[PDB]
């Protein structure tokens, strides 16, 4: 099982730069609106403790150069939602695929396409840890580079990077400027909280694991969805919700295992250890790929 | 973290080739579509084929080549090794800047991979040391390629054509000669022993510590010579000269000389890794070269 991103090209052609004084990060261009972290509009001076309010009430449209490649985008409108800011711009991307906005839970896996100056440099696949960090790949200049899924020809918009955090994990907003997580975009110190292990995904790899001929771990025995979470914790397993239940459904059947019997099986590998044996080669348990990454690898 | 190239500028060249019931991707260059040969042979033929037999027995018009919603007219077609040429009446107004090249075992690429010239996925792999790469396809993928990015030119060095018993994979460069012993016949076929990618495992252990974690460190050093008679032990690639110097701007950056790592790795090839982990991996990771690393990290 590989790590493996959503083909690119249709983010690549949505993706400028943004600049404000000498500040520049990247954008998203759909339609004819520009979707880019708000704090482009500080100084670095300011990141230490900005209004954003009135600093914004002090820009206007002509403070903000846009540009895709070199070629600049004239902006006609401003306006901020919670972290982002939206540049209305005289010209329709005529790449703009079909397009959503969503809000993934924790467990999600999606693409990031890594900017720099509005330019991609790469992409790979990052999962929303369930305290709300991904362990990316950025750099300076990275803010505004998005993360996304895609479902037939429509891209899902998920994330928008803000902020690398002392441990070396990352954080940002949905599309809609809302941050993952307890973070501020203030130029002061922040920190993760502990992480958990993403159940969901581990039982989606055991499902991974049943289909590819590897089993010795299926018990005899079930569980309940209580008894379950409230062992699991115990374990820093984070607790499984019934949109868990549902997603694994589909590996569920393929199998004819149902999810509380892998849930009870789980429940042995943590109470009682690997023994020295593995799955699919590893005596660790994976917990970045989701039921879908699953389905997508073995489809 | 394992980054594939941008892969737009190669999605604008795939398109689906049809001859008979068999399906695979093409790569639509200019006016000319690539692809693997063996998709104008029959379940039979793929037993044993005579390609030029094969091949000089088909029309243009046995070439169903379709991008998205058109079809594109084949007016001729060649064959070079084991790639399949059709000439098409139209030129692909999305073709990058682009080379074939032919890469090295250690040196990494990023897959596209395709089914009915739709793409699907886009990873990073390597060329392994017995000419297989560890790639995540399945029926119907052949045809994806392989490629690198530098400054606006796609350089293309992969086309996938078969999976191994063993689970890996093997294809051809854009010229049609195999990476390895192998061969586009229907026949089970097994890869050479496989070794591990030394300079790339060092790149990584380098990275490891660019990020923070250097538990796997120690104060010794050692020869160049010594650390290659216990790599080869171990099955992996000797280290030459030219893989210390490509190293030395991860070198410069930690303040590590590439023999103390060396020393370093020496420590846990002989000893494991206790159940620690580097970059949350339980394995030494080798699909990382210098140049990945150094792009990543800087
Ligand atoms: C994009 O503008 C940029 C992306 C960063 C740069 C390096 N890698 C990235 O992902 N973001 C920021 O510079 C960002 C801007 C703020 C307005 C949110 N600042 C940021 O990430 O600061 C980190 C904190 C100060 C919030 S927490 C922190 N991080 C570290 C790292 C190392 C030591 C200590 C530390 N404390």
């Amino acid at each position: 099982f590989r790590k493996m991103a959503f083909p690119s090209g249709k983010v690549e052609g949505c993706m400028v730069q943004v600049t404000c004084g000498t500040t520049t990060l990247n954008g998203l261009w759909l339609d004819d609106v520009v979707y880019c972290p708000r704090h482009v509009i500080c100084t670095s001076e300011d990141m230490l403790n900005p209004n954003y309010e009135d600093l914004l009430i002090r820009k206007s449209n002509h403070n903000f150069l846009v540009q895709a490649g070199n070629v600049q985008l004239r902006v006609i409108g401003h306006s901020m939602q919670n972290c982002v800011l939206k540049l209305k711009v005289d010209t329709a991307n005529p790449k703009t695929p079909k397009y959503k906005f969503v809000r993934i839970q924790p467990g999600q896996t999606f693409s990031v396409l890594a900017c720099y100056n509005g330019s991609p440099s790469g992409v790979y696949q990052c999962a929303m840890r369930p305290n709300f960090t991904i362990k990316g790949s950025f750099l300076n200049g990275s803010c505004g580079s998005v993360g996304f899924n895609i479902d037939y020809d429509c891209v899902s918009f998920c994330y928008m990077h803000h902020m690398e955090l002392p441990t070396g994990v990352h954080a940002g907003t949905d599309l809609e400027g809302n941050f993952y997580g307890p973070f501020v975009d203030r130029q002061t110190a922040q920190a993760a909280g502990t992480d958990t292990t993403i159940t969901v995904n581990v039982l989606a790899w055991l499902y991974a694991a049943v289909i590819n001929g590897d089993r010795w771990f299926l018990n005899r025995f079930t569980t309940t969805l209580n008894d379950f979470n409230l062992v699991a914790m115990k374990y820093n397993y984070e607790p499984l919700t019934q949109d868990h239940v549902d997603i694994l459904g589909p590996l569920s059947a393929q199998t004819g295992i149902a999810v509380l019997d892998m849930c009870a099986s789980l429940k042995e590998l943590l109470q009682n250890g690997m023994n020295g044996r593995t799955i699919l080669g590893s005596a660790l348990l994976e917990d970045e790929f989701t039921p879908f990454d699953v389905v997508r690898q073995c489809s």
